């Protein structure tokens, strides 16, 4: 195998590293996987389709302009170069290799397109038409943004966009399901807590956080239980950043944030899909859980879950490992159909006050076709009132003892509107048996005499009843 000759490939440290601080992408290339036949679309501010490092892989069938309602996602050029982000992300996935220009994409033989959707008012219809673009042609969608990362917003897909997620994972990709890759957020300095973002908090999105070059949690990172894994991105000014294509046929060395991590993951998922085109949307999440690597990622919350895997709210299961992903994909056995076990927990509303604990022992739908012995995602769908929402912290403990943070205190969130059937999601109990005692903890982290009431707690379990591996 001959590594790329592109002039900035040596600067793509998160691919070309020889120090083991990389995504292990060369190992996938050397197994023969480069993204050939796979189609990825960047949901963002447009894509410079004539960029010298994108044109050779550009796919009009992976593109649309939902801001101006036409097929051409070319960015709107401005003095401040506002609409450059989709072009940066596109090159992360699929910049052309061995052509003397900039660097390379993770999946440098994949086809790449973009939906111009963020350069205008982002409505529910705009979101739905983007998520649902050409779902039997596009395999993988990459989205780096969501509701405001101000540390005080709770929002997610409205009805059309949520319908687009369900249609995508159910009928998309010939019934195997669209793969939606999401950035978990850039709200770290606002103390944002990313289960409050219903896009990354969705089970239908494969959610990705960031690590700095020296292996630390970047200033912009949001911790939450819905995240599944990590790719490298930017950090402090002694740490390198992401190197990729830029607007006006240029090359940047200063692409940053969790919004630069999701495209790298989308590229790795493209290599993995080339290795096994029959993988379902759930299969892909299983592969990420099983192959991602905690080693040398620094966090104070690494915890071993009930099946022996280390998990962090900053990093999920750790750094994506492209060589391991493509190796495990090749002989992967499709998972069983998804079961869903609904458990209404409360027998009466509960005052929250300073602290509330709710304990319930469940059988996880024993005796039913939705019996789950092998968990995937779990949700605590909560309806509660509180006088100042950001003073709340919420934890969920599984029968195996895994403590998922559902919500951390958000100092800027002054809302008195509480949570209205908000489906807080955790990935940290993946492959555990969910039968037994679950514990929900709601705590007032402030010294103020805050008040409110929990009126509904639905525990929703997803998973199967077959196929488990020996614990790690
Ligand atoms: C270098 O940085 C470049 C600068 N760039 C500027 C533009 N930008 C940006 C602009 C707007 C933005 O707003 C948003 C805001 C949302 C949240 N939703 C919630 C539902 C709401 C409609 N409720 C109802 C009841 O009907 C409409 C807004 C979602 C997304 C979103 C959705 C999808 Cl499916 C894919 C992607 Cl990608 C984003 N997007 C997020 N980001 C990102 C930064
Ligand atoms: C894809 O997986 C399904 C489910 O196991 C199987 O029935 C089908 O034969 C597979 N298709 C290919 C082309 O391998
Ligand atoms: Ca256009
Ligand atoms: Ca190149
Ligand atoms: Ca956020
Ligand atoms: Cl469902
Ligand atoms: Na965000
Ligand atoms: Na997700
Ligand atoms: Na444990
Ligand atoms: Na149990």
């Amino acid at each position: 195998y001959q590594e790329p000759t592109d002039p900035k490939f040596p600067q793509q440290w998160y691919l070309s590293g020889v120090t083991q601080r990389d995504l292990n992408v060369k190992a996938a290339w050397a197994q023969g996987y480069t993204g050939h036949g796979i189609v990825v679309s960047i949901l963002d501010d447009g894509i410079e389709k004539n960029h010298p490092d994108l044109a050779g892989n550009y796919d009009p069938g992976a593109s649309f302009d939902v801001n101006d309602q036409d097929p051409d996602p070319q960015p709107r050029y401005t003095q401040m170069n506002d609409n450059r982000h989709g072009t940066r992300c596109a090159g992360e996935v699929a910049a052309v290799a061995n052509n003397g220009v900039c660097g390379v994409g993770v999946a440098y033989n994949a086809r790449i397109g973009g939906v111009r959707m963020l350069d205008g008012e982002v409505t529910d219809a705009v979101e739905a038409r983007s998520l649902g673009l050409n779902p039997n042609h596009i395999h993988i969608y990459s989205a780096s943004w969501g509701p405001e990362d101000d540390g005080k917003t709770v929002d997610g897909p409205a009805r059309l966009a949520e319908e687009a997620f369900f249609r995508g994972v159910s009928q998309g990709r010939g019934g195997l399901g669209s793969i939606f890759v999401w950035a978990s957020g850039n709200g770290g300095r606002e103390h944002d807590s990313c289960n409050c973002d219903g896009y990354t908090n969705s089970i239908y999105t494969l959610s990705i956080s960031s690590a700095t070059q020296f292996g630390n949690v970047p200033w912009y990172s949001e911790a939450c239980s819905s995240t599944l894994a990590t790719t490298y991105s930017s950090g402090n000014q002694n740490e390198k950043q992401i190197v990729t294509t830029d607007l006006r046929q240029k090359c940047t060395e200063s692409h940053t944030g969790t919004s630069a991590s999701a495209p790298l993951a989308a590229g790795i998922i493209a290599l993995t899909l080339e290795a096994n085109k029959n993988l379902t949307w759930r299969d892909m999440q299983h592969l990420v859980v099983q192959t991602s690597k905690p080693a040398h990622l620094n966090a104070n919350d690494w915890a071993t879950n009930g099946v022996g895997r280390k998990v962090s709210h900053s990093y999920g299961y750790g750094l994506l490992d492209a060589g391991a992903m493509v190796a495990l994909a090749q002989n992967w056995t499709t998972v069983a159909p998804q079961r869903k076990c609904i458990i209404d927990i409360l027998t009466e509303p509960k005052d929250i006050g300073k602290r509330l604990e709710v304990r319930k022992t469940v059988t996880a739908c024993l005796g039913e076709p939705n019996h789950i012995t092998r968990l995937e995602h779990a949700q605590a769908r909560l309806t509660l009132s509180y006088n100042r929402r950001g003073d709340l912290a919420i934890h969920l403990v599984s029968p195996m003892g895994t403590r998922s943070t559902l919500l951390a205190a958000r100092p800027h969130d002054y809302s008195a509107d509480g949570f209205n059937d908000w489906a807080f999601m955790t990935t940290h109990s993946w492959d555990e048996d969910p039968s037994g005692e679950w514990v929900l903890e709601i705590e007032n982290t402030s010294e103020a005499n805050n008040y409110g009431t929990l009126t509904k707690f639905t525990l929703v379990l997803y998973g199967t009843a077959s196929g488990s591996l020996v614990p790690r």
